[PDB]
C-alpha cells in the first residue's frame, strides 16, 4: 500500500561508447574483395602524357562515402585490370605501373615505365579475357592485362584517410607520408585524335579503422 | 609446336553490375538497433521557445555519410530517450512528441503538447534508468522517459534520402512528402538563465535502398 | 618498459560564456616524471594511454565532461555534442561524476563501474617508433608532417556554456610506454 | 638482401673550431657500390649499418675520436665529450689504435680487441620501408619532415682541437640492407 | 632496471702535487642520462659499476694510471703506489694503453686483453636500496653520516708527478642501477 522514496541529490550517468561501434558504425571495417570503375585509356598527342591515379579510398565513389566516418585505412589489395573495347585494327600498346615514392618521376619513355612496380603490358585490343576477372576474386589468367600492388610493403602502416588532393607548393617528401603509391598508365603510340581504347577497371580491398566525425575527417 | 590464331574484327564486353551490390556497397543496407545523440534539452526564457528535430538520416553522424551512398531509406524505429543529469532540486518538466504532418504548427503549451503523438513528459530529473536502455534493444523500462515515433504509418512508403534543409518559401505540403515527421522538445518552466538539464538520445533503425554516387545525392 | 605510471595532465577548465575545448598532445614531454624520464632517450610508444577525470565539485555543479580521441592531426576539433560523440574513445559524464576511478591510479585495473575514462586504442602503434619531441608544433607547420610524430590527440569538451568560469575536476593520465634509443637529454629536442 | 658490403665513407678530419664534428646521413647514396645497386629499387631497410675506424697516423699523435648516431633529425649535434657519450651506439678511443678492426671488413664476425666501432641498431627499422633519396635535405627543410626519410644520422668528432688539420684515420662502413620495389634508376630520386 | 649504460666519468687529471688523486662519488646525480632518470625515482641500487679507461696520449707518455674504490666513507685516500694497490678492484696500467678497453662501452662482455677496468662488487648492495641524493656532502658532515648514503668512492691517482699538468686519458663509467620509488623530479633532494 505504500512505498518509500529516497531521491538522490543529483542524478546523472556516465557514459562510454565502444562495443566495437560508435554512434552505430563498426570502429572497424573490411570491404573485402571489390570491384569499381577506376578510368578509362585515354590516348592523346603528346609522347610525355601519362595518366596519373592516386591510391586512396576517394577513388571509390560509393565506399568513399562511407571511409569518411573513419580516421586510418589500410590497403590489402589494389590491383588494375585493363579491358579493352577497341577493333583489333587499332595499333599502339597500353604502359601501367606503379610509383612507391612521391619524389620518383613519372615515366616518359617505354623503356623507363618497364621498370616500375609490377609493370605490364600489350597491343591496346590485347586483355580480353580479363573480363572475366571482375566482380570475382578470380585470380590474373588468360591474356588477361593486370597490375597489382604490391600491398605486403603496407601490412603494418595505418595511412589516416586525407580528402584533399596534394597541393604544388607540397614538398614531395610530405606527400608521400600520406599517400601509398601512385598509378601510372601511359600510351607508347602517340595518336592524332583522342581516342579512348579501353578502360581501367579497380580490383581492391581496404580495412578501415578508427571512429571519427565524418565532417571533421579531412 | 603450333597454335592457331583467329583474331576477332574487334574486342570488347558488356558489364552489368547488380548482384545486389554495386561499385563494391551493397544496394540494400540495414543498419539494425543503433544508438546515437541527438542534441541537449535546452531552456530558455521564452514560453513558445521549443527545439524540433527533423526525422533524417542527416541526424545520424557517422550513418549520414553511409547514408549518401544509397537513393531510398525508411524508419523502422526512431525513438528519443531522455537522459537526466542535474540536481534533484531543479525545477520544471520536459514535454516531447511527434508531428506527423509538417503542417500542422508547433505546440506552444502544455495542453496542446500532451496531444502530440507519442507524446510523453517528466520532471527534469527523472527517467534515470533510461541510461540501461542505451546500446542494448531492451524496451522501455522504470521510470525512463521515451518517446518512439510509430513506424508502422511507413511500411510502405520509400523516402528519398534528401541532404539540404527545407527553406521557407517551400509550401509546407511539398515539405511533407520527404520528411517522415518532426520530434518536438519542450520545456513548460521558463528559466531566467539558459540551461542544459539533460540529453536526448536516439535509438533508431533504418533501411538504405538503391544504389547511387554520393557526389550526385541530393 | 615505463610499467603503468600516474601524471596530472591538468585540470579540466570551464570559461565563461563558450563551450570549454581543451586539447592535449599524445607525448610525455610535458609529465612530471615521465617527461624527465623519456629526456634521456631518442623514440618511444605507446602502450597504454588512458586518461582518468575526477571530479571535485558539489553534485549541484550543471553540466558535463565529454572525453575522446583524434587519430589524424589534420582532422578538425568537435564544436558540438554530436559531432564529439563520434570520436574515438567517446566518454561523458556529469561533471560531478568519476570519482570511483580513484582506484585506476595506483592500480592496473581495467577502467570499469562509475568510472569515466577515456582511452587511446594502441595497437595501432605497436610496430611505430616515435621521435621524442620537446617543442610545441609551429602554427604554419603543415597538419600532415605534425601528424607523423604525434601518435593522436585528446580533447576535451564542455557540454554547455557557463555562467562563471570553474575547474569542476582534474585530468589524470595513466600511460605505459617504451623508450629506446639513447641520447643526451640536452640535445634531445 | 645485398649482403654485407664494405664502403669508404670518408676520412676522420681533424680541424682548429672546437664544436667541429662531420655528419653523415645514413643512406646508400653516397657509397660506390650499394649507391649505384640501389638506383635499381624504391625502397630499402637497413639491417646492418656500422662504421670502423682505422688509424693511419703515427703512435705519437694525441687525441681521440668519438663516434656514434642520432635517431632524431631535430636532435641537436653534440658539441663537447659528456653529449656525445650520450648518443647511440657511442664509442670512442685514442687517434692511432684500432688495427684489430682491419680484419672487419672482409668477415662479417663481431668488434673485438680495440677495434673501434659503432653499430646503428637495426631492430628499430625491422618493420618499416624508406623511400631511397637522392637529393640533399633542402636548408629550408623542417627537420621533423627529413626524419621521416633519414634512418638516421652518424656523427664524428675530435676531443682535441688542433693547430693544423690532419686526417688521423679512416671512417669505414660495412653495411647489410633490403631493397624493394622496381624503379628506373633515372627516375629514382 | 636502467641496463648498461655508458656515462662519461671525466678526464684522467695528471698535476704536479703528489697526493693528487681524484676522487669520485659513487651516484647517478652527475651522469648526463643516468642523472636524469633516476632523478625521477626515490631509491636506487647499483647492479653494476665500472670504470673503463681509454688512452689519448702518445706512446712516449711516460707513467701509469692506478684505479680502485673505498668502501668507507672514513677511510682514508691512498697517497701512494703500495697502499692504492690495497683499493677494492684496484686495477693499473701504462698511461697509453688500454685500447682493448674501447669494445666495453657498447658490449656488456668483460674486461680482457689490454683494458684497464676497475668494477665496484656490487653484491654488496643486493640487499639494500639507497636513497638517490643530489646535494654534494658537506664539508662539516660526519664520514660516518655520508657513508650512509654512498655506495663508495672511485679514486684515481698518477704514480708520476709531473711537471706541466696534462690529460693522458678518459674514464669512461658503464653502469646497470635499479630505480625504485617514485618522486617528483624537483622534489627529490
Ligand atoms: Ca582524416
Ligand atoms: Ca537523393
Ligand atoms: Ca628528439
Ligand atoms: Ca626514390
Ligand atoms: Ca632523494
Amino acid at each position: 500500500v505504500s512505498r518509500p522514496l529516497n531521491p538522490p541529490a543529483a542524478v546523472g550517468s556516465t557514459l562510454k561508447a565502444g562495443r566495437g561501434r560508435t554512434a552505430g558504425v563498426s570502429d572497424w571495417f573490411d570491404t573485402g574483395m571489390i570491384t569499381s570503375y577506376l578510368g578509362g585509356f585515354q590516348r592523346t598527342a603528346g609522347t610525355t602524357d601519362s595518366q596519373v591515379f592516386i591510391v586512396s579510398p576517394a577513388a571509390l565513389d560509393r565506399v568513399g562515402t562511407i571511409a569518411k566516418a573513419y580516421a586510418l585505412w589500410r590497403p590489402k589489395h589494389w590491383e588494375i585490370v585493363y579491358l579493352p573495347r577497341c577493333s583489333t585494327q587499332t595499333d599502339g600498346s597500353i604502359e601501367m605501373g606503379f610509383l612507391l615514392d612521391y619524389a620518383d618521376s613519372v615515366p616518359t619513355n617505354t623503356r623507363t615505365m618497364a621498370s616500375s612496380t609490377s609493370f605490364t603490358t600489350s597491343n591496346v585490343w590485347g586483355g580480353g579475357d580479363g573480363s572475366s576477372l571482375l566482380h570475382t576474386s578470380m585470380k590474373s589468367m588468360g591474356n588477361a592485362v593486370t597490375s597489382a600492388l604490391p600491398c605486403d610493403e603496407f601490412s603494418n602502416k595505418w595511412f589516416k584517410l586525407s580528402w584533399s588532393t596534394p597541393e604544388e607548393s607540397e614538398n614531395a617528401h610530405l606527400t608521400d607520408t600520406y599517400v601509398p603509391a601512385r598509378f601510372v598508365v601511359r600510351s607508347d603510340f602517340p595518336v592524332v585524335t583522342a581516342d579512348q581504347p579501353g578502360h581501367l577497371w579497380l580490383r581492391s580491398r581496404i580495412l578501415l579503422k578508427g571512429s571519427v566525425s565524418p565532417s571533421t575527417n579531412l
